[PDB]
């Protein structure tokens, strides 16, 4: 977790939000419901969503009106722990749970941004050692951009035609040949329609019957620079499969970073990924405590 | 001038533009193969501007629809069919954009909305409008205490008369008596509102309404909620809130300058089927621009 590289990332998003301490300067109890709209407004404009804000600001009016808060500086305290409340007490762990046996299997799915975070992922595993099986079930420039990323890594990779296949055959290959991760891509839509959700359902269970453990993650891709807007296919797909974790991409220079609380609080799953540049180093694992203080340091 | 200041609304949209620039290189890329492909990263564009969710998709569907029939081959055609579509959204289901102050005088309208601030310097642009062509405006100061003083600002600014305070629905029916007594034309009404409407709130709106129209039957000829543009789609939630508290007539979106999320505009009038009449487009005076779709696409697509 480069703690640089989510500050640089978030710079866009910092900026809209650092007229909150301007904003709490003035601070007294006497103008303090006027005080905490515009705050919540200047949350809306960084992506917090309705509920979300609602709700962060809700918590900080009781406190005040319960005498806990009594200064600016206060508040400010307050909106940060509240945030890293909102981003950890429900969902599990951001950790990619890849079990005790081998392989473990990831199915990436989403809306290129999942052909690009596919390679960020297997560099990763790849700088520690482990050996990675890529397959190519978005079935076709995508299973040649694939190609590019499995040479740059040193990754081996399975291609094609039906994905349900392919992905079988990479499980199957990976058991055989004592691979330790295989990373699935698979095909979607921005709009599912009922072939594409059997064709995904499909590749889940063949990926369940070529190794009963698996998958062991749903890793749904969305287009951070979408913000809020991401939460329409987020609910969609978690209705086809179900996603064990999210990877926001594109984050840098967004200026609608609250999205991510936005997306952790309204779908109980957590971001295990956030993506903060374009280098190949640019896909970072998540913390909610670095996040909040990349936002407001 | 009833026409939008063409070159206020292209600066006012820059930010929003450079976004949606991208399409045009995008669609350097459109054929038939990818095509469904193209069509998602456009899609996506949009939904960068704040086109929401089910805006963006019936725009895009339909663009589907037409290459699968044969009518759009092209990368421009698809250009040019955007452009049309958003203007159709914009267009084929709101009244008309224009304030409907009726054949009687005074006509009265009531700016409603979270913002204090941002409803005081609405009203007072309007002010500036009305005083420019020639109009006689009472100005109502009925956000019951420096939402008063600031709208006192904006009376002397635009040569406007005043009314001040404390209950809000006293001030506004002494405003429009007043009104009628010494033939103005026009009464500008600040109401009180907040970000979340309570049960009390809501009432105190409905009764400056009540007290209003009890002053002059015909009105108020114009309800006019104020939004954040800044906010972009989610201004969504407090725009649905307020139209269930009173009648909204129209929108005026505020500060589009300094956001990228222009899309806004389209997604509420879709959403909500009620017209967009002014965007505020910059901290001048002047910068409070009446709608006009087709300038609008025009700004986001020349």
């Amino acid at each position: 977790p480069d703690i640089q590289l989510l500050f640089s990332g978030f710079s866009k998003t910092r900026e809209n939000l650092a007229v909150v301490d301007e904003l709490l300067t003035y601070w007294n109890l006497d103008e303090s419901e006027s005080i905490l709209d515009e705050l919540e407004e200047v949350l809306l404009v960084s992506d917090f969503g309705p509920k979300t804000a609602l709700k962060i600001v809700d918590t900080i009016r009781k406190d005040i009106l319960a005498g806990r808060l009594k200064s600016g500086p206060q508040i400010k305290e307050a909106l940060k722990k509240n945030i890293f409340k909102l981003l950890t007490e429900r969902v599990t762990t951001t950790e990619l749970q890849l079990g005790n046996s081998r392989p473990a299997v990831l199915m990436i799915v989403g809306v290129g941004g999942k052909t690009t975070t596919l390679g960020k992922l297997a560099n990763r595993f790849k700088k520690e050692g482990v050996k990675v099986l890529m397959a190519a079930g978005d079935t076709a420039a995508a299973g040649e951009q694939l190609e590019v990323w499995a040479q740059r890594t040193g990754s081996e990779i399975v291609m094609a035609p039906r994905p349900a296949a392919v992905l079988s055959q990479a499980v199957r290959r990976a058991v055989e040949e004592d691979f330790d991760v295989v990373l699935c891509d698979t095909s979607g839509r921005l709009h599912t329609n009922y072939n594409l959700m059997e064709e995904l359902r499909g590749c889940k269970r063949a990926v369940s019957k070529a190794l009963s453990s698996a998958p062991n993650e749903v890793l749904l891709v969305l287009d951070g620079t979408t913000g809020l807007n991401m939460l329409a296919q987020a609910r969609e797909f978690n209705q086809v499969i179900g996603v064990t974790g999210f990877i926001l991409t594109k984050l840098d220079g967004t200026a609608r970073g609250g999205c991510v609380v936005s997306v952790v609080d309204e779908l109980s799953i957590p971001v295990k990924f956030v993506g903060v540049g374009e280098g190949i180093d640019d896909l970072q694992p998540f913390d909610a405590q670095s996040f909040v203080d990349a936002l407001f340091p």
